[PDB]
């Protein structure tokens, strides 16, 4: 099936196209390519500096009626120095007018972690240490609740929380909504079973991030383990007939989980996309499960004293 069920009534596809790192002289085409071969969800953020590009492909083809609003899932998230409550609201509205849209139908804490507000998406003290904000997760999920009551997303979520942040939003006081969505790095260098199972026991649904190890990942080094490059993932994929990258994105469809890989190039995009006409079996799930070494793309390294850095905790 290509959409999950959500907490909120509402579906979402389980494969959408990623855009950090996707230039803005190239974005726009991408995701003009990508709704043209099947795609209904984009993932976008502010912090990536590129939601106007993505805009305009989005604009274009309801204006030129290949999609229906109602047929696409346009994801985006709040950035770390918006935290406060009172910058919740306009941040959210920056994106939806880059985005020239009306509603989102996922907005997501983009990190547990809130920054000094400011020009700066990455405040720094002399010393280096990224500045914090006071403001704590708790008010910053009240702040997003009240987006869904004035109509400007449909469903809110999180994105990076351990297991313990998410059982505090769980706990909250008056907690009014629950999180639709948390969306965390998963691929079979880092498989996060224990967290998977915690939010999915609790109905909220796990997109994974980076499914492909994002060998375009501005600290790659030549050393890292490379997914893409695996010759027992590559041989997974030549039993299936499939190229690399689709056992990858396949991997976490057959979890229950929703998968945003990203490209700027139109045969990966589209390649990427035909992930819906095969299976792997069960010891194909349990030998890439085997994989896992806790390695990870994104551990927001200059933020490890922050309180809520999230990656201390096992889980
Ligand atoms: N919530 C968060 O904190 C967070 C963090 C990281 C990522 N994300 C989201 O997740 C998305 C995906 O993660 P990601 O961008 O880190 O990396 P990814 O999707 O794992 O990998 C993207 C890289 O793989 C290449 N690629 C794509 N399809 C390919 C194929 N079929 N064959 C070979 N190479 C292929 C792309 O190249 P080309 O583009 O040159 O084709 C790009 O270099 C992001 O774009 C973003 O939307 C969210
Ligand atoms: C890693 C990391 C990043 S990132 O690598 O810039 C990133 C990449 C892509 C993206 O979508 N979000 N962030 O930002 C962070 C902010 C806070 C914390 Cl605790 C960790 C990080």
């Amino acid at each position: 099936a290509s959409r999950i069920l959500l907490n909120n009534g509402a579906k979402m596809p389980i494969l959408g196209l990623g855009t950090w790192k996707s230039p803005p002289g190239q974005v726009t085409e991408a995701v003009k390519v990508a709704i043209d071969v099947g795609y209904r969800h984009i993932d976008c953020a502010h912090v990536y500096q590129n939601e106007n590009e993505v805009g305009v492909a989005i604009q274009e083809k309801l204006r030129e009626q290949v999609v229906k609003r109602e047929e696409l899932f346009i994801v985006s998230k709040l950035w770390c120095t918006y935290h406060e409550k009172g910058l919740v609201k306009g941040a959210c509205q920056k994106t939806l007018s880059d985005l020239k849209l009306d509603y989102l139908d996922l907005y997501l804490i983009h990190w547990p972690t809130g920054f000094k507000p400011g020009k700066e998406f990455f405040p720094l003290d002399e010393s280096g240490n990224v500045v914090p904000s006071d403001t704590n997760i708790l008010d910053t999920w009240a702040a997003m609740e009240e987006l869904v009551d004035e109509g400007l997303v449909k469903a809110i979520g999180i994105s990076n929380f351990n297991h313990l942040q998410v059982e505090m939003i769980l706990n909250k006081p008056g907690l009014k909504y629950k999180p639709a969505v948390n969306q965390i790095e998963c691929h079979p260098y880092l498989t996060q079973e224990k967290l998977i199972q915690y939010c999915q026991s609790k109905g909220i649904v796990v997109t994974a991030y980076s499914p492909l190890g994002s060998p375009d990942r501005p600290w790659a080094k030549p050393e890292d383990p490379s997914l893409l490059e695996d010759p027992r993932i590559k041989a997974i994929a030549a039993k299936h007939n499939k190229t690399t990258a689709q056992v990858l994105i396949r991997f976490p469809m057959q979890r229950n989980l929703v998968v945003i890989p990203k490209s700027v190039t139109p045969e990966r995009i589209a390649e990427n996309f035909k992930v819906f006409d095969f299976e792997l079996s069960s010891q194909d799930m349990t030998t890439l499960l085997s994989y896992n070494r806790n390695w990870r793309v994104c551990a927001l390294l200059s933020c490890t004293s922050h309180k809520d850095y999230p990656f201390h905790e096992e889980f």
